[PDB]
């Protein structure tokens, strides 16, 4: 399950579909009036994501917005091509917009340098904390969840099966990780942001979480169980809470390391 690998797309719940690679989540949120894609995966992933969207019976021209969680290569590397293939506008937290436009991280990014750059992307605009993105019957809410990056966004919406509507959360990474030459200890406002974000995430309404790294909420296990139990298997409203706590533990572990 490498970040750029192939992966048979599947429905997670209702009009929420997985269209990413084997190691990184991307989600298509489909409607008759156009689709929203969350994240583009790697630069070569763009090949894969675009195949899937079509493998599920959808056109790329119907993709109107690409939402970014955050601007590291493994989630955002493919965004540029998908923009080109779809013609979509790319949406991102203000602080990551330049990194998507240019391909190159700011010095303030903990993985400046350690993550080599990626292809800069056309048609990028910022979203604000709380902003509601509408596309026909679709409504996706941005939540600022900075820390791992300054412009990190967690995205939420609702999908319905047989009249049962669930709150779906595409959770940004909340992990304190960086280049070797970077210390969270010397960046206490970065630390406060991470802490703010744990809180925000563990408070979201969260029936179904899809983590940017899909194993962070057991995607492939859930998918296995879903062959049996249907898409119930993806539903677990403790999931965002779980994610936040692993992030918060990971910040303890990391600040320790540093001393
Ligand atoms: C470094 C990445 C974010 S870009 C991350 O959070 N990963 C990478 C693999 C698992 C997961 C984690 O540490 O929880
Ligand atoms: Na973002
Ligand atoms: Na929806
Ligand atoms: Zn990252
Ligand atoms: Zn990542």
């Amino acid at each position: 399950r490498d970040w750029s690998s192939p992966q048979q797309p599947f429905t997670i719940y209702g009009n929420t579909h997985y269209v990413g690679t084997g190691g990184i989540s991307a989600v298509l949120l489909s409607s008759p009036q156009g689709h929203i894609l969350v994240d583009g995966t790697t630069e070569k992933g763009a090949q894969v994501v675009a195949a899937n969207i079509r493998a599920m019976g959808f056109k790329l021209s119907d993709v109107k917005y690409i939402l970014s969680t955050h601007s590291h290569e493994d989630h955002a590397g493919g965004i540029s091509a998908m923009q080109k293939l779809t013609g979509a506008t790319v949406l991102a937290g203000a602080a990551n917009v330049d990194t998507l436009r240019t391909g190159v991280s700011p010095k303030s990014d903990p993985q400046f340098g350690s993550l080599s750059n990626f292809p800069g992307s056309a048609k990028v605009r910022a979203v604000a904390d709380g902003e509601l993105v509408k596309l026909g019957p679709l409504a996706v809410k941005a939540h600022a969840t900075p820390g791992h990056t300054e412009g990190g966004i967690t995205w939420t919406w609702q999908s319905c099966e047989q009249g049962k509507c669930k709150d779906v959360v595409f959770a940004d990474s909340l992990t304190a990780v960086s280049a070797d030459s970077y210390r969270f200890s010397d960046h206490p406002e970065v630390v406060a942001s991470l802490r703010g974000s744990f809180e925000a995430v563990e408070k979201l309404s969260c029936d179904i979480a899809i983590a940017a790294h899909p194993e962070v909420n057991d995607m492939w296990t859930r998918q296995q169980r879903a062959a049996k139990e249907g898409n119930s298997a993806y539903v677990d409203n403790g999931a965002c809470r779980a994610i936040a706590a692993a992030g918060r533990k990971r910040l303890e572990t990391r600040l320790a390391s540093e001393k």
